This record gives C-alpha cells, structure tokens and sequence, in this order.
C-alpha cells in the first residue's frame, strides 16, 4: 500500500513482429485470441516501477512465487465496444477499478490510484486500438491481473508484485443476435462461497474449484451451476453471473428481484447497471431481497414468475429456461413470455455501449 | 504410456553453476534458499512428456495460463532428515502422494503414478544430496507443484498443465534448540473453510484470503489464528496445523483429542501419525470428536486442560500457551505442565526421523 505509479511516467514499446488480426468472417471464441501489446507495472520496496506499454508477451515467475502456490492473485474483467462513428468506449471502468482495489486490499497486495490505472488501460486499448471489433454484438474484453510475487514459501504479505493487462477480441455472445437461453442445476451439495468468506471479490481462488462442478452439470445435461447457500437454499449466482428474477411477488406487486449483498455474492457492475436502469423506468418494483428454491418454486406453480435471468460481463443478459433442481425438472417460461424485459434491457444496453445515445455510464478512449 | 511418466524414461541435465550452500552458522529463513536442482513434467490433451531433472530456472507462462486467473493450483509439503548414519529419508511419502491425487482431482488437474512421482522425488533429492543439512532439528523441505496452465480465459477443465518440485534446506523451527509457546487469535469472523468446501485439500487458494487475518492477529497480540467454524465455535485448525488437546474429558477420563475429519479439516501426515503413536502406547484415550470453545472454557476453570498443541510439518509439535477469545484472555497450562506429552512426541518423533531407530515410516533415498 505505497504511493501509486503515475501514467504520466508510462513507457510505450510499440510491437516489431505484429501478431496477423483475426480478420472477418473468423470464429471468435471468448479469450483465446489476444491483441499485440500488454501493460506491466512492477511493485517492491522503493513502491512502483513505471509502468510500460510492452510487446505481448510470456512472464517470467520465480519458482516460488507466492501467485503459483498461495493464490495470491486477483482479476477484473470488463468491455470495450466501438460505435459506428468509430469512437471506441468502455462501459462503467470506474466501478471495475473500485472493485479491483477491494480485492487487492483482501489479499494484502499493493494499493494504487484508480484514475491513474484507468488512464494507462485507455492508452493500451489506444495502441492496439485497431484490434477492437465493429461487427455486431462484438466488443474487446479487458483483462487486469494483480499478482503477489513473493520467491518465498513463507505464507505472508508479499514484499513484490506484479500488475498486467491484456486485451482479446470478442464475438458475439448471441451468434445471430438471437438470445438463447441455458440450463441450470442446482444441487445443495455444492457451495461457491460462505458468509465471512471471499465470495464477494474476483479472486482467483474462488473459480478453480467451479470446474469440476461444472462438469458435474454438463453430465447431467445442464449448462451452467445456480449456487445455492444456506438450510433455506437461497439463490445466490448462476455460473459467474448474478441472478435477476422478474415475478408478481406473493402480495400481487409486479417486481424484478436480485439477491442482496449479503457477502456471498459479488457485486457485479452489469448488476448494478439494471437496477440502475430499471429504477428510472419507474414501471414495477425493484428490490434487492433473498430469494429461496420454495419461494420459486411456489412461484412456479402459481404461474407468477415472467423471466429467470443471469447478468455479467461476458452475456450482458442471459436467459434461464430450465432447472434441474433434487433430480426434479422445472421448466421456467422465459422464452414463451418475450423475453420481454430481457429484450428491453438488450435494446438500451446496446445503444448506450455502442454511442447510439449519449450517455455518462460510457468512457471514452 | 499417455496417462502417467514414469521415473525409468527420466532425463538428467546437471547444473553447470552450482550455487553457494549455506553454512550451519547461518539464519535458514523458511523457504527463502532453493537447491541447484528442480523437477519439472508437462502434459497437454495427449499425455505426460518425459520427467527431467534440470537446473533451478525461472519458470515461463502465458499471461493469460488458468494457474494465475483461476487459481487452479495445488501443492504438497514434506521433510528429508539427513539420520545420523549420514543417510537421507523421507518421512511417510506415500500420504503426500495420495493427498496431491485427490487435490489433483479435485481441481480437475491430470492423475498420475504416485509411486513413479515419489521415485522421481527421490532421484531429485539424491542429485542435491549434498544440500541436506545435518545440524540439530534441521532438514529439507520438499516443495511438490501441479498447476494448469492454458492460456485460455475460459474459466474450464485445463488441456495443458505443469508439474514442478523444488527443495529447499529449512533449520530446526522456534528456538531451534527449544520449545517455545504461541498465542493464538480466536475471532469467529473469519472463517477459514466451510462444511462442502475445498478446505480439507492443500490448495493456493485456501491461503491467500488467510494472510489479512495473520496480520490481524499480529496487530492484536498473537503469533497465530485459531481458525473457528459453526454457531458453537468449534476449534478446526490453527495456522496452517491441525490443532491437539490433552485433558480429563468431562467423563473423568484422560484424553487426547483432535478434531475429525468432516470436511473442513486438512488430513494432517504428522497429525495421523500422532494418533498412531499414541495409540499404539495404549496410556490413554486416543480419539477425534468435535471440540467447541465452550467446552475448552470449562475445562479451563476446572483445571482438566494440561496441554494444548499444533501439529504440522513446519512445526512437528507447537505448544499453544493462550488464546485471545472474544477480547478476553485465556491462560493456557501447557508449559507449566512440562509440556511431558508434546516432548514426548517430539523425542520420538526424532528418534524415528533420523534414524536412531529402524521405522517403517522412513522412506531411504
Ligand atoms: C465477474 C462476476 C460477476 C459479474 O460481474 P460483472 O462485473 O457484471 O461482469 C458475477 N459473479 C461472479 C462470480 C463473477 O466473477
Ligand atoms: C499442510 C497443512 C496441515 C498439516 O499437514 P502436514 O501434512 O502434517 O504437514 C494442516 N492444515 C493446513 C491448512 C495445511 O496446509
């Protein structure tokens, strides 16, 4: 927690062998394909390095570092989208570099400034500036990293570390721009994160064990994990994205509901963004308040519920139809009913993302 | 073939700049001084390559390799005594082997051999030999690590992965030539692993979120944390050990007792192999079962409680003398009481690892 680096001091080393862009009509799968330059800052005793726009390239980590055998490591992930008018934009950084310093401060890394941070990502994304996508639906995905690294098996704060970001284009997440909907299993004998826990942060160590669960789903024939917390089997999250239910609670009120920030959930910014959004229309009720398997399920079978959706980075919104929930089917009427809301929270994100309306949630690069 | 390497098709590159040993009149901080040699085998969606043994060197990673974002990581941690004899050996490898398959497994990491794995470990002991110390209380740490490593962002089940194994000459713990006590931070707000959890395997990601809450417990007075889980504060683990306790149980009988292993305790090898000594001594009850502060508070008062340890490789057996439990403090007998029964187990234990006495639990290299 030392006096941060500034972007005024920031070193560019533009690429001499430039990697050949995807080029369209290509099949653009979510992170496999990374743009020509990263960003890298360095932390130890004397505080930061200066920061350096450099060639992509591999890292190299002392055996022991602390990052490879404690987990002491941390992300962020959001999107860059390019209007017609060419302009290139990213969606709320402010609230990633927030969420991003929370986690650092968890994990005893260094803090830094969050303006001078957003600042040397917008000249990065200005250098590879060409690697960002105009098709449709498509965008860049930003990928900060912090990392502790520390050539010590000692389990304590780490004395050096490490910040880097890359960049990888994106396709669509509807190939068509036809929203699809997924499969959820919940099974109570899974649990993602505790009250007192870490759940609340994007840290690394809370997605490694979620492989094998969501192998366990697909076996099963679903697509994604809904995690369930508590005796009462609360809806917290849905793969790496928070839940929305959009119902007619049991006092007849139309409303659109999300889990509460209880600590077993993490704050998502496209999360926030709907509220936020929803709140303006002013057309129903939104609440943030627990929800329970029973209270859906009584909901189901009284034919209240409208739309089940999942939101986050990578599927803006993502549409539920089914859960599998104690080797029982229950089938959500999602698509049968719009998605109405859905739709609507598409068409707006869309046109603030990609400048078709003006709007302050959007940062120019 | 495919599924796992083998130690016969092992290949050999001997350093050609050895590195300076310490010398007995010297510190030995932890795992901060590595030997000349370092095991290293990789695997991809075909299957294993070939185990070499090659110099110490800094590993080289993809920005984008799971091990950093998703924290699929684990490692393992075990001791070399250089016996009077002037041989080299292993105590209880085999447990380790077994404990780094299930980690492996539960990561969705690649299966291996574990006998071939613990020959290769002792062909890499053999080559740096001469890097065992020989002083009093003084050994090598083994280092095992297997993490994935695709560079891809998808947050999925690794198609390349890499096993690495590094040494390291650690001195004799506390005083080094003593038995020093620790005091222990006991707040239930932190809460280390739950019931469904991850925290009965060695993964990164149990530790990173506990250096916040060593640092804490430093601010507040103690050297470690006594780690609480549940509404009736059971005692699972302290630091980084499993945690032991020897009184007269409410019953009137004499007893030593751990806690079991129901999910959110990591299966200790000196732990196991405490219960076995003491059982085989046939002096007293020998068992785990639960263990709540509550409980551990009236033994207090009544004086039932003689004395309270850590188990771990890092610290064979750690005398606990207080813990801070809800800003009050609790005085803990346990070096007035000798502590007989902790320097029992160390003489032991001692006489076992370096080879005053023949034991099946000594792995020869
Ligand atoms: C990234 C993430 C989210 C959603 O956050 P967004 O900022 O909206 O991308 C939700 N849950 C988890 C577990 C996540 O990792
Ligand atoms: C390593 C470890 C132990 C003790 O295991 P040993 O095999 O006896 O070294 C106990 N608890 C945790 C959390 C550990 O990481």
């Amino acid at each position: 927690a030392s006096s941060s680096f500034k972007a005024a001091d920031l070193q560019l080393e533009m690429t001499q062998k430039p990697h050949k862009k995807p080029g369209p009509g290509e099949p653009l799968v979510f992170g496999k394909t990374f743009t020509d330059h990263m960003l890298m800052v360095e932390w130890n005793d004397k505080g930061w390095g200066q920061p350096r726009i450099q060639p992509f390239q591999n890292l190299t980590l002392h055996p022991a570092s602390s990052s490879l055998h404690y987990s002491l490591q941390l992300f962020e992930g959001m999107k860059a989208f390019k209007g017609k008018d060419q302009q290139v934009r990213l969606f709320r950084p402010w609230l990633n570099m927030d969420r991003m310093l929370r986690s650092a401060m968890r994990l005893c890394l260094p803090s830094f400034d969050k303006l001078e941070l957003l600042e040397c990502i917008r000249r990065l994304i200005e250098v590879d500036k060409d690697w960002v996508p105009d098709a449709a639906g498509t965008s860049l995905y930003v990928r900060p990293v912090l990392i502790g690294n520390e050539p010590s098996l000692g389990v304590s704060q780490p004395r050096r570390a490490l910040l880097f970001v890359i960049l990888c284009p994106v396709g669509a997440y509807f190939p068509g721009g036809s929203v699809t909907p997924v499969s959820l299993l919940a099974d109570p004998a899974f649990i993602r994160a505790w009250v007192g826990g870490v759940g609340n942060y994007k840290l690394g160590g809370n997605y490694g064990p979620t492989v094998l669960v969501q192998q366990e789903a697909l076996k099963r024939g679903c697509e994604q994990v809904l995690w369930l917390y508590g005796p009462d089997h609360q809806l917290t999250e849905v793969g790496t994205m928070n839940i929305f239910v959009y119902w007619t609670h049991e006092d007849g009120v139309l409303e659109l509901v999300t889990p509460p920030l209880n600590g077993v959930i993490l704050p998502g910014v496209v999360r926030q963004s709907l509220l936020d959004m929803a709140q303006t229309w002013g057309e129903f009720r939104v609440v943030e308040r627990t929800i329970t398997m029973k209270q859906l399920l009584r909901a189901l079978e009284e034919g209240r519920v409208r739309e089940v959706f999942g939101s986050g980075t990578a599927c803006q919104v993502c549409p539920v139809h089914r859960i599998l929930y104690k080797d029982r089917n229950l089938h959500i009427p999602t698509m049968e009913n719009g998605p109405e809301l859905i739709l609507r929270f598409q068409k707006e994100l869309k046109e603030i993302q990609y400048g078709i309306r003006a709007h302050e949630w959007m940062f120019p690069v």
